[PDB]
């Protein structure tokens, strides 16, 4: 997640568009469980991230 979450800091410095806030991401990490265990969150985690934040990308 801290991996994740500093990619997208790395991508919001390019434009003043693409700026990621922490709320959001934590939203997303609760819809991980909303919707090996730990293996298939961190798989859900890394689908999730980009279904939601992929979208205010060009």
């Amino acid at each position: 997640s801290v991996k994740i979450f500093s990619m997208l800091e790395k991508f919001g410095q390019f434009h003043w568009f693409y700026g990621i806030s922490i709320g959001q991401f934590l939203s997303c990490f609760k819809r991980v469980f909303i919707k090996t265990r730990v293996d298939e969150i961190l798989w859900l985690l890394y689908q999730e991230v980009y279904c939601q934040f992929s979208t205010a990308l060009d």
